């Protein structure tokens, strides 16, 4: 399958070939790639090689997306993955929100990942679970994006097929499933407040790994939209030394 919709502005794919390490940057369920952008530019400021993909169905239209499964989705971290490791000696891979889901899937199937920033990463969420409650309509509306910024305005559909929101459970259940598998160092991001994800994921998440090195980081002045949110220079700052740390 592929995508019957053009890219829309502002959902393009952002690449820095700069050095021997690199950064794959995942972005969420129904978003585009500018919700990573400002952290993608700060690493590739910082010297890092910058993979931000898009993922398939993603930035172009809900129909699109409608048609896509969680496999596709995948896929598309791993073209930028694979992208990556053309020209990287040391891969790192940070997402946001199912971008985190995606990066730990990734760090569950790569032996070769140097370190994981999951931020919001989901791993449960009941409420999606219904068992499949009554029957839904096609397509639910977005009311718009859990920020504590009001003047943010974040790049994503208005509405979510309900169909793809089967797709993203599942990802959840496999990847929160083989959490062991993932033993590279973890650094985890999590909102205190969150009206999307329910903030005890990180902590499923942190005992779940077998990872050696592992640290959580609250975030006190964000809520789930947290890589565009007050708490934005922080997430770069704490994830550059993180980088460092284990390059
Ligand atoms: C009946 C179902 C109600 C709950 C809907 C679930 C929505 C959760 C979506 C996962 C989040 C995502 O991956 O990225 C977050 C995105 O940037 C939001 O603007």
């Amino acid at each position: 399958m592929s995508e019957q919709y053009p890219v829309l502005s502002g959902a393009e794919p952002f690449y820095a070939e700069n050095g021997p390490v690199g950064v794959l940057l995942v972005h969420g369920f129904t978003g585009t790639p500018h919700s990573m952008r400002p952290l993608a530019e700060a690493y590739a400021k910082a010297g890092y090689t910058v993979c931000l993909p898009r993922l398939k169905g993603h930035g172009t239209h809900y129909e699109d997306m409608e048609r896509t499964t969680f496999h596709d989705w995948v896929a598309s971290v791993e073209e930028g993955y694979g992208w990556l490791k053309q020209r990287c000696q040391t891969i790192f891979v940070t997402g946001l929100s199912m971008g985190g889901t995606l990066t730990l899937y990734l760090a569950e199937h790569h032996p070769d990942i140097c370190g994981i920033v999951p931020i919001n990463a989901a791993v449960d969420i009941p409420a999606i679970a219904a068992g499949m409650g009554g029957e839904l309509p096609r397509y639910l509306d977005s009311i718009g994006s859990d920020l504590k910024n009001p003047d943010v305005k974040e790049l994503a559909y208005e509405k979510t097929p309900t169909a793809s929101l089967l797709q993203l459970a599942r990802l959840m259940a496999q990847t929160k499933a083989k959490l062991d598998r993932i033993v590279c160092p973890a650094l985890i991001f999590v909102s205190d407040e969150n009206h999307v994800v329910p903030p005890g994921n990180a902590d499923i998440i942190f005992q779940g790994i077998s990872s050696t090195e592992k640290e959580i980081v609250r975030l006190r002045n964000s809520y789930h939209v947290a890589t565009l949110d007050y708490d934005q220079p922080m997430i770069i700052e704490r994830s550059l030394e993180f980088f460092a740390k284990h390059a």
